[PDB]
């Protein structure tokens, strides 16, 4: 093993406006010259394992292609700062967009988005690679598709700092997207995240257990409580099965989403 990713020189990037924060990151709009519109993910000063995890994600995402996976252009080191350089996708995070468009996103639109997500994720399953952070915030909207005769187009972004390097406190915050087996490893975890993401999508960007304290989210998992029903219901319940070996394959998930729309 030896990572593979493009090294970007600090001269080749321009840092523009702050977009928000990811896990141990600050995220900015930028420009990449040899000019590409890009996103810059500046890793906070942090333990070395966080840094290694960041690089492991850049390497992973630098070696996969898909219609519905966002590009990773490289990594730029700017003195003590490590910066992942990624695709700017026009309309930003899906969760933010859904909350703003709450009430007038039709179920048929959500079905297309779901089918796109599933096919991205079936490709990673085929490659036996784990994403580890499927949630609406990591789904970026390239086309709105709300206009008559158009259809939406999403891209799944990089998972950022790997799950294994995060604190237990951080993993709790990711409930219900976090697979229960990860609270105390496989491609199975993304079936849970997918399920949790489908609920998030069905509820116009509100995910379940958002009004719950960390202790309550933990307790929900400990008592293996069942998450609400969106009929994507069968599918979502299948994905949101605590036992990883009972979650259906993306081949099945995708075949099912097709013969639904
Ligand atoms: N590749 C990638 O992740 N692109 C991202 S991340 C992001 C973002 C992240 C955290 C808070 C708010 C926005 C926006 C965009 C974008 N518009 O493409």
């Amino acid at each position: 093993s030896q990572l593979s990713f493009h090294r970007v020189d600090q001269k080749e990037i321009t840092q523009l406006s702050h977009l928000g924060q990811g896990t141990r990151t600050n995220v900015y709009e930028g420009r990449l010259r040899v000019e590409l519109r890009v996103v810059l993910k500046v890793l906070d000063p942090s333990h070395h394992d966080i840094a290694l995890a960041f690089y492991e994600t850049a390497s992973l995402m630098s070696q996969v292609s898909h219609t519905h996976l966002a590009f990773v252009h490289g990594v730029c080191v700017r003195g003590p700062e490590n910066i992942m350089v990624t695709e700017y996708v026009e309309h930003g995070p899906l969760d933010v967009w859904l909350r703003r468009e709450r009430g007038h996103v039709p179920m048929a639109w959500k079905m297309v988005v779901a089918q796109q997500l599933a096919s991205a994720l079936s490709y990673l399953e085929n490659k036996n690679l784990v994403h580890g952070n499927v949630c609406g915030r990591n789904i970026l909207l390239a086309r709105l598709g709300l206009a008559e005769g158009t259809s939406p187009f999403i891209k799944l972004s990089d998972p950022g700092v790997g799950l294994g390097a995060l604190s237990r406190e951080e993993r709790v915050e990711r409930i219900p997207w976090l697979a229960p087996e990860c609270l105390p490893l496989s491609t199975a975890m993304d079936k849970w995240g997918f399920g949790a993401t489908l609920l998030e999508i069905c509820f116009d960007g509100e995910a379940p257990l958002q009004s719950r304290s960390p202790s309550e989210k933990e307790h929900f998992y400990q008592r293996q409580h069942r998450l609400p029903e969106p009929q994507l219901a069968t599918l979502t319940s299948q994905c949101l099965t605590y036992e990883p070996t009972q979650r259906p394959s993306f081949r099945t998930i995708l075949r099912d989403l097709t013969r639904l729309q």
